[PDB]
């Protein structure tokens, strides 16, 4: 009698890998497609048919089972409401490159973003098509968390290969919010390598082989503890814990190998509040509490059962979860028949023992409203941070780089238009307008 229930939300994904909200109030859900594609779906329950993000032509997915290239990972930045910033990594085209990026959403439509704002942060080669990660986070530190696995690189491979990472296996982590015009990242200075110029200074954290998605505990009411990142692994399944006030390896798992897990900080079960879930592929659910007491970690077990409409199955396998902006947790899968008709689903967890909507879950939808910073309006030739600082293209300055330069001035009352291009007035010619008419 304390089982869990699943319901459909939809159907008809392309293989899905996840799902996720942009807390900017308007409780959209955006639902990440492999192939390379992160589709919108409202409160009300419609998925629109532009997709938000179309990159499938950069990205190199992947056919095979097992083949773990394509997109990987989403993230909004914490301020996104304001600066419209997203963070992406996906896989493109030594097998492979696996790169991060930023995008800015359209200044002219909340629900499409803007596909030439583009703005590498990172590119990891790739050997093989396995053991990527990819995951992307924000901690309530306001920096950018980037977990990856180890690629299945060798110490052999690494060493009689140049240009390959040091960055494969560990889990990175940036100051987005940067000043700076010169590097897309500034890096934080509680860094495990802040200025050490001989490990890597994006590093925080190694060792990660095959992390699954990592649970992530923002510790609302906990002020000792900042951020826990918990992740299931393989290579046989075991976990590796994270905490901020490096990585610790033990085994609470006595099973087989899990997809990865997710914290549940939901209104809608209350005995599920702070729970650590962690599930497989076939959906075997299970829990994990840390003992107050002694800090050991256990495994209880959590199961489904159908409750009316709300069933105790689900068809084929777990690609990835999903959380809203209310904190409701959704399982996506598909299966091989699944696959080939583009049938993927969104399943909702939900705790039949409570009201589907509590009193105290009520919120109000905040629509989605058109960029607003003073940064987008004006930064026409160069690329906004999300500081609101603009970065001049090459060849322009001022505040928000609407003043054009030219090296050398332009003359007899020309006027600098574009760089190094001077509108000269009738009669001085030249470059810079320095000759006179006859
Ligand atoms: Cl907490
Ligand atoms: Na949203
Ligand atoms: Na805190």
């Amino acid at each position: 009698h304390n089982c869990f229930c699943i319901q459909e939300v939809v159907s008809g994904l392309r293989q899905p890998v996840g799902a996720l909200h942009s807390g900017d109030g308007s409780q959209r859900l955006f639902i990440l497609e492999k192939e390379g594609y992160v589709k919108i779906l409202t409160p009300e329950g419609e998925i629109f048919k532009e997709p938000y993000l179309d990159i499938h032509k950069l990205v190199q997915s992947g056919i095979k089972g097992g083949d773990e290239r394509g997109l990987l990972s989403l993230a909004f930045h914490p301020n996104y409401k304001k600066n419209g910033k997203l963070y992406v990594s996906y896989t493109t085209n030594h097998d492979h490159i696996l790169r991060v990026v930023e995008y800015t959403v359209s200044r002219k439509n909340p629900h499409q973003v803007d596909l030439r704002t583009a703005r590498v942060f990172l590119e990891v080669a790739e050997l093989h098509r396995k053991h990527l990660g990819g995951q992307l986070l924000f901690g309530p530190d306001g920096f950018l968390y980037i977990i990856l696995g180890d690629g299945m690189i060798t110490l052999d491979d690494m060493e009689e290969m140049d240009g390959l990472s040091d960055f494969t296996g560990s889990v990175l982590r940036l100051d987005v919010d940067t000043d700076m015009c010169n590097v897309p990242y500034s890096i934080p200075r509680s860094n495990p390598h802040f200025n050490s110029t001989n490990q890597p200074p994006e590093v925080f954290a190694h060792g990660l082989h095959d992390p699954g998605r990592c649970a992530v505990d923002r510790h609302p009411t906990d002020i000792n503890i900042n951020l826990t990142i918990l992740c299931s692994d393989s290579n046989r399944s075991s976990a590796r814990i994270l905490q901020i006030i490096s990585l610790l390896e033990f085994k609470p798992f006595s099973n087989g190998p899990l997809v990865g897990g997710f914290v549940y900080r939901g209104c809608q079960s209350e005995r599920l509040y702070g729970s650590y879930v962690f599930g497989d592929r076939n959906g075997n659910f299970l829990t994990l509490q840390q003992s107050p007491v002694t800090k050991q970690w256990q495994e209880k077990p959590l199961c489904l059962g159908t409750s009316g409409s709300c069933r105790g199955y689900f068809s084929g396998h777990i690609l990835g979860f999903g959380e809203d902006e209310l904190g409701e947790v959704y399982i996506l899968s598909s299966s091989k028949s699944m696959t080939q008709t583009h049938n993927g689903k969104l399943y909702k967890i939900v705790d039949p023992k409570r009201p589907l909507m509590p009193e105290e879950c009520r919120a109000t939808v905040q629509p989605a409203q058109t960029l607003t910073s003073e940064c987008s309006r004006l930064c026409r030739n160069g690329y906004c941070t999300p500081t609101g600082k603009c970065c001049c293209s090459p060849g322009w300055e001022g505040d928000f780089c609407r003043t054009a330069k030219c090296e050398p001035a332009c003359r007899h009352g020309g006027v600098c238009v574009r760089p190094n291009k001077c509108l000269c007035k009738k009669g001085y010619l030249g470059p810079q307008c320095e000759q006179v008419d006859r």
